C-alpha cells in the first residue's frame, strides 16, 4: 500500500490519468486554499510541471505521486473528510445565508469620535471564517482594512500571559467582569482593573508587554506576534487613526493617571508613554481575512491553523477564552455570554472577534455600533449563528433538537 | 453474522462458556452498574437462568444471547469501548487520587446557623461520578443523605424553563451575575433579581412552578422531576432542617417582602406560602450518589444517562448550566470560572454539583465550608480535577500540554 | 414706683378707665390670643368683672390691677415690645402674602397609595405660626386634621434623646445623611440605619421608646408627650389610616425583616409589634395650628412656648434639629438645606414641619406632592419665606442685604 | 453732653489727667488692638501728641478729645462694652484653657507625601480668635506661616460666587456632599461635582474665576481678594509647597482629565493650566491671625470686621457658610456637622477654618493630622469649644443648660 497512490485512485475515478484542475477543485472543496502555506511544495511542483511538460496537462499516478509527496498527510485528511468540518462547501453555504439575514439589520450610527473611523461607510459587512483545520471561506467586504481597535484586547492578553504567566499577569489586573453597574469604575476592590478587556485593564496589560525596551521595538515585537497569528496575512497600522486617538484619550489620560496615583502600574512604568503604545496597538489594521485566522489560532490551542508554529502556550489562549466569554462586549458580555455563549470580542470600528474553541474563529465587520458599542450586524449574525447550529458553549453534542451539526455528515 | 454471537466470543476467549461471574466481571469493567434500569432485562433473565439448576454457572452462545438479545446494542457499546471515557478503571483511579488528596484538606466550619447541619461531622467527604453514558464510581460517604440546599437552585431553574420556557421565566428573574459588590442587592436595575442562583432569583424561580396548584401538590411534582433526573435513586426530605430554615428565614422574609413591594411574583401570588415551599425545597435530600445522576442529566443534554428518559429541554438545559457558569459559587463565582471552567453549584450542607458538558456530572459532599461558603474539600477537588484533564471549559481538544484526556485511549 | 401701674397708663393714654375691648384688641395686636394658657388668670377675672360689675366696661387703675395682677410680667412683655418679633401685626401680613403667592402653585399630586390620604382635596392649604413667645397667626385651612407621618420622626426621636440621651440612641442609628442615591439602601457601613428620618431609622428608633411595656402605654406615653409639645392643643389618631397602612407596608416589614437579621434592634425586640407601634405614631393626626406649636417647642429649646412646661432636654432638642437640617426632606434635604436652610420635616400627607430656632415654628399643609414626597405649596411657601426674612441658618443678623428682619425695629 | 468726654471720665476716675499708659491697656483690654485700621487716626494722634511733651504723659480733657475724636463711636462702643463679647477679657480665659487641654493631645501623623509639610514640627499649636467686632485673641504658635492647602478651597468659592452670583458657579458644580460612600467618586448624577469642597468641585471652580485673562494675572486677584479678607494681615506664598504639588498630583491631573472628558469646565478652558493655578491656590501661606481674619469676614456677612470694607456679597457668605457646614471636614464632615455644628474648612497642613456666625471666626493649626484628615487638636479643641459655650448652630440662645454664653455679661 501506498498514501499518495490509495489518494490517487479516489480521485481517478477508476480512470487512468487526473486533470490538475479536477485535482485543484477537488482540494478547493475541502475548504483549502491554494495558497496554503502548509501546501507551498505540492503548488510549487504542480506549477513546475506544468511548465515542464506543456504537453498534457494530465498527471500519471507517478507524477501525481511527485507533487503530493511532500504534503501528503494533511492532503489526505482533506479528500477523506476528515477535517473538523467535513462538508465544507454546505456550511459556507449557511454563512452566506446567515450574512445575507444580517446584511438586512441597517440600523446602528458609526463611531464618530475621530474623522478616521468616520470615513466609513455603514454598508460595509463581511465575514470570514478560517477553521481549526485551515478551510476558508468569506463573503461580503472582507478584503477591507480596519483598525481592531478593543479587538487588541485579548490579543495583547494572550502575549502578556504567554510570555509572563497567569500569576503575574493577574497580580496586576482582576480577572472578573465588573458587573452591568461597574462600566464607570477604574479599580476593583483590591485597587486592580477588574479584568483584561476594560480600558484601564488593557493598559495595565499594555504596561506589562517587553519590559524595559522602547516603544518602537514594542510596537515590533507584538507585531510580529500578531502576524504569526494571522499564519503572515495582513496586519497593518493606521497613523490616521492613531494621531487623533492620541489627541482624543482624554478619559485614557484620566485612567492614566489614576493608575499612577493607586501604583497599578510596574514599578519604573512611564505611564505617559504606555498611553502612546495603547493608543498604537489599537490603530492596528486587519481584514476581516486576517483576523479570522487570528481567531481560529485561538480556536486551535494556539497553534496558527494555517501555519502549524505554536504561537501562543495553551495557559494564553485558555485565559484569554475564558475572558472574552464573560466580559468580551461592553456591557453585553452577560447577555452575549447567555444567549450565544461564545468567546468573542468586540470593537469600535465595527469589529467581532469570535472563536468556536476546537471548531474555528471569525471575524464580522459592519462599522455601525448599537448603543452599547458593538456592530449591529455582527451581533445579529452571532444570534443567528448560535441559533442554527449547536455551537453554543452549552449546546449539548448529542441531543441538540433541530439545530444543526457541522462537525457531523448525515 | 450475529453480533449476540460476536459479542459472545469477545468475552468467552474463543473458550467452551462464559462463567456468569466472569461475565459480570466484564460488565463492572466498563463502569456500568448490574442495577444499570438499562440493563434490567438482561438482569432479569439472568436471575431467571441463575435458577435453572444452580451449579455449571456456565453459559452457551445461545444462553447468553438469550440474556444479552434485549440489551445488546448497549452492552456491545460498553464492550467494543465506545463510551465517553474507554478506559473507565482507569480514569476511576486517578478520581481516588484526586480526592484522597483533597481528603487532607481539613480546614473550614460547617454550617452552625441550623442545629440540622452542625450535627453533621466535619469528616464527612464523598465524590460520585456518573458519565453521559451511565459509567459510574464512587469514594468516601457517598450513600448518606444530605439536603440540597441552593444545589437545588439550578435543579428547579431548569423546571421551571422547561416548563415555561425562556422568555416568560426571563420576565420575572435576570440572567447575568451581579458582579462582586453585589450579593448585598436583591434587585438590578430592570427590578429583578440578578440571576435564578441568588436567593431572590430562587425565590421568584420558586414562584413560577405548577402555579394554580397548591404548596402540597408542587411540592409532590418537582419531587416527580427530580426523580426522573436521578433514574429514581435517593431523593428525600428531612422536614428537620425544613423547621429550622422555617423559623430562621429573617433573611428570607425580608427579600420576600422586598419582592412583594416591588412586585417581582406573577400575579395571584401568596408570598408567604412560596416562602415556605422554598423551604422545603432546600431540604430536599439527595446523597452523592443520587445527585451525581443528576449532574449527569444536565451533561447529557436534559437526558437521564440511566434511564435514556427526555427529562428536560435543550433549551431548559444550556440555560441552567449557562448561570451555573457566572453565578455558581456565591462570591467565588468569578474565581471559579477563570481556573475551573465548569458549570457548577454549591450548597451551605457542603455539596457542589459539578457538571462536566458532554462527559459526565458529579456530586461532591463535604460539610466544612470556606469563608465564601463552599466545601473546602470541594473546591479543592475541583481545582485538582480540571488541572488534572483538559475538561476546562475552553481547554482544547487537541492541543491540551500535559494534561491527560479521558477521552482517549 | 408701681408693676401693674406704669403699665395701666402704658395702655391708658392718661385717660381714668381704659375700655376692655380696648385692652383685648391692645393684647390681640401683640400676637397673644386671648385662649393663651399663661393669661387663664386674667382672663378668667376680666369675665368675672363683665357679671359682677356687668354695667359699665371700663377699669379704674386698681381694677386693672385686680386682673392683670396675676399674669402681669408676661402682659407686659407683650405691651413693651419685648417679644422676639416685636411688630407681629406686620410680620403676619407679610405672612398672608407669602401664603398667597403659594396658594398659586397648584401642581403637584396627592398621595394616593391608600384611601385616606386620596380623601384629601388639592386645595386645601393651611399655614400657622407659634413664636418661642407665644404669638400665633393662622392663614388657611389651619384647623383640618391630617396625619403627621413622617413628620412624626424627628418628634419621637427626641423623645429617645430626652429619655435615653444622645449616646445609647446613636449605638443603633446613625446620624449622617445618606447620599442622594443611598435611598434605597437600610443600613450604612456599621450595619445601622443612616440616621433617624429614613423609614429604617424611624423604626429602629420606634424600637428604644419605654421598651418592655406592650404597645398600648407606648402609645400613651408617647401622646402624653405629644400633647406636652402642643400646648394641649389638638392631637389626634386617624384609626383608618393605621389600618391601611399596615394593610399595606409591604416595604416597612421588608425592613423590619432586614433589621432583625442584621440585629440592629435592642434585644429582646418583638420585631413585628414595634412594626405595628411605628405604623400607629405616623397616623397621630394634627391640624396646623397644633403641630405649630410642637414646632415652636423646638425652636423653644424644648420649652412649650405657650405654657412654659419644659417638655425636651436641650441635647435632645439640640440633635433633632440638626439631623432635620440635613435630612428632614427625603431626596430634596441637600437643595432643601443649601436655598432654605432651615430645620423641616416633610410628611406624604402633605405637612412641613418648619423651625426657625430662637424666633418659632410653622406648618405648612397642603396635600398634593412633588415628585420627591414634598407639598408643593409647602416648598414654595418655604423659599418665599427666606428669600424675604434673614431667617436663613447663615444670613447674617447684622449685614443682610435687603432681607427683612423681623426680630428688630425700623 | 460730648460723647467725647462723656467717655473722658468714664476711663478718667473722676480724676484729673488720663495716663496714656492707662488708656491703651484700657483698650486692649476690650480686646481690640492697638494696630486695629479703625483706630489709625486716634493711634496716629497719640504718635503726634506722645512727640510733643517728654513731661506729662497725661491727657487733659480736651486733647484726649483731640485723638479720640475722629474714631470716638468704635472707641465707645469698646468702653461700653456693646461688642458682641462685652466681657472679652473672661473668654480669653477660656480659650487659654481649650488651647491647654488641646495641647496634651498628642497623637496624629503629620502630612508626609511632600517634603514642605514633613518637615513641620508635630508641637506646633496655635489658636486665633477675631469677633464680628475686631476683638482679637491667640494663643500659641500663631505668627507662623503655613499653607492653607485645602482650607483656601471656600475662599475661593467665595469669590466665585461673589463674582458670578449662585446660579451661574452651580451649573458647574453640585450643592449637597456625596455621602461617606462615594468620597471616591468625582462626579454627581449630573456630571457636575458634588460641591465645591471636594477637589472635583474646587478644580472646577477655580475654572471660573476671572475667565479669560492669564494665570498670573488671575493669581494677583486671588491674592488682593484675600488681602482685603484679611484686613493686610500676613498672606503669602510657598513656592517650595507648590514645585511639590505639581509633580505628585497625580491624582489631581486624574480628576482634571476626567472633568475635561466630562465636559464639566466652561468652554474655552485649558484644563492643565488650571490645575497649575490650583495647586498655587493650596500653596497660599497665612498664620493663625491672619486666617482667622478671614473667618471673621465669613462670621460678619461678607464684612471685614478691622476694616470696615465690603469684601463678599451676603448671597456668597451665606454659601459658602452652607456647604462648610456639610462638607468641610472631609469623611468627619457629617459627625462634626452633629456634634459641633459649626461650618469649618480642614487643610493637609493642619489648619482648621472655624466660623461662629455673628460672633466670631477662628484658625486652628497644629499639623498632626488624625486618620481622616483632620487636626489633632483642631478637632479636639472645636469639641471642647462647642462643649463649653452655645455657639452650636442649633443651640438655644435662650435655654442652653449649662453652657457659657460669651454673648452676656451676668
Ligand atoms: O458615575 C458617577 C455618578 C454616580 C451616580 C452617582 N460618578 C463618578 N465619578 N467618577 C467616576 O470615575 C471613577 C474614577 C475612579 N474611581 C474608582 N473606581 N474604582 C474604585 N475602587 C473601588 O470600588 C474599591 C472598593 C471600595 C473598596 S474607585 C471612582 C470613579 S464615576
Ligand atoms: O434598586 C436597586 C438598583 C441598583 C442597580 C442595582 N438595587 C437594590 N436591590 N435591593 C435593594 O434593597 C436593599 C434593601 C436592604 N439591603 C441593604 N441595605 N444596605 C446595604 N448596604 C450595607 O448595609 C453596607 C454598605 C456600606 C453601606 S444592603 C439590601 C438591598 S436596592
Amino acid at each position: 500500500p501506498s498514501l499518495e497512490d490509495l489518494l490517487f485512485y479516489t480521485i481517478a475515478e477508476g480512470q487512468e490519468k487526473i486533470p490538475v484542475h479536477k485535482f485543484i477543485t477537488a482540494l478547493k472543496s475541502t475548504g483549502l486554499r491554494t495558497s496554503d502555506p502548509r501546501l507551498k511544495e505540492c503548488m510549487d511542483m504542480l506549477r513546475l510541471t506544468l511548465q515542464t511538460t506543456s504537453d498534457g496537462v494530465m498527471l500519471d499516478k507517478d507524477l501525481f505521486k511527485k507533487c503530493v509527496q511532500s504534503n501528503i498527510v494533511l492532503l489526505t485528511q482533506a479528500f477523506r473528510r476528515k477535517f473538523v468540518i467535513p462538508d465544507f462547501m454546505s456550511f459556507t453555504s449557511h454563512i452566506d445565508e446567515l450574512y445575507e439575514s444580517a446584511k438586512k439589520q441597517s440600523g446602528g450610527k458609526v463611531a464618530d469620535y475621530i474623522p478616521q473611523l468616520a470615513k466609513f461607510s455603514p454598508d460595509l459587512w463581511g465575514v470570514s471564517v478560517c477553521t481549526a483545520d485551515g478551510q476558508r471561506h468569506s463573503t461580503g467586504d472582507t478584503k477591507v482594512p480596519f483598525c481592531l481597535q478593543s479587538c487588541v484586547k485579548p490579543l495583547k492578553y494572550a502575549i502578556a500571559v504567554n510570555d509572563l504567566g497567569t500569576e503575574y499577569v493577574h497580580r496586576y489586573v482582576g480577572k472578573e467582569p465588573s458587573g452591568l453597574r461597574f462600566n464607570k469604575l477604574f479599580l476593583n476592590e483590591d485597587d486592580k482593573p477588574h479584568n483584561p478587556m476594560v480600558n484601564a485593564g488593557a493598559i495595565v496589560v499594555t504596561s506589562l508587554i517587553k519590559q524595559g525596551v522602547n516603544n518602537a521595538e514594542k510596537f515590533d515585537y507584538v507585531m510580529q506576534f500578531l502576524n504569526k497569528m494571522a499564519g503572515n496575512e495582513y496586519v497593518g497600522f493606521s497613523n490616521a487613526t492613531f494621531q487623533s486617538e492620541r489627541e482624543s484619550g482624554d478619559r485614557n489620560f484620566a485612567i492614566g493617571y489614576y493608575l499612577k496615583e493607586k501604583k497599578c502600574f510596574p514599578e519604573g512604568t512611564d505611564m505617559v508613554g504606555i498611553l502612546d503604545f495603547y493608543f498604537q496597538l489599537c490603530s492596528i489594521e486587519v481584514t476581516c481575512e486576517s483576523a479570522s485566522v487570528m481567531a481560529a489560532t485561538l480556536a486551535n490551542g494556539g497553534f496558527c491553523p494555517i501555519t502549524g508554529e505554536r504561537v501562543l502556550s495553551p495557559e494564553a489562549v485558555r485565559n484569554t477564552l475564558s475572558l472574552m466569554h464573560s466580559c468580551g462586549m461592553y456591557d453585553f458580555s452577560g447577555q452575549f455570554a447567555f444567549h450565544v455563549g461564545l468567546p468573542a470580542k468586540s470593537g469600535v470600528a465595527g469589529g467581532i472577534l469570535l472563536v468556536v474553541p476546537n471548531v474555528m474563529g471569525m471575524m464580522c465587520w459592519s462599522p455601525p455600533l448599537d448603543k452599547m458599542g458593538n456592530s449591529v450586524k455582527g451581533i445579529h449574525f452571532c444570534h443567528d449563528l448560535v441559533s442554527l447550529c449547536n455551537f453554543h458553549n452549552y449546546d449539548n453534542l448529542r441531543h441538540f433538537a433541530k439545530k444543526l451539526d457541522p462537525r457531523r455528515e448525515g
